[PDB]
DNA sequence: AGCGTGGGCGT
DNA sequence: TACGCCCACGC
């Protein structure tokens, strides 16, 4: 409920509860990217976002549709959430 | 459909 | 601070 770490870069009005919070958003503005995969050295501004896009390299589809005769797989759960919202 | 990525909130 | 997971938007 509380956010004092606010972001003054120019016409942005972003308000944070963690300093980190605030440098993550940050990098937007930046740029900067610090986090490299190492199978296509692309850069990312986060690690999180590297690790699923490492599953592009590896085919890893760790989320299962849990419709019996379908089970399609997928690399992030916000997939699995929209294909079994299609579902209905 | 697949995925970059910005934000919420956690350990 | 490191590290992560989920949710949602926009291609
Ligand atoms: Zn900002
Ligand atoms: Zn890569
Ligand atoms: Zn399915």
């Amino acid at each position: 409920s509380e956010k004092p770490y606010q972001c003054d870069f120019k016409d942005c009005e972003r308000r944070f509860s963690r300093s980190d919070h605030l440098k993550r958003h940050q990098r937007r503005h930046t740029g900067v990217k610090p986090f490299q995969c190492k199978t296509c050295q692309r850069k990312f501004s986060r690690s999180d976002h590297l690790k699923t896009h490492t599953r592009t390299h590896t085919g890893e589809k760790p989320f299962s549709c849990r419709w019996p005769s379908c089970q399609k797989k997928f690399a992030r759960s916000d997939e699995l959430v929209r294909h079994h919202n299609m579902h209905q």
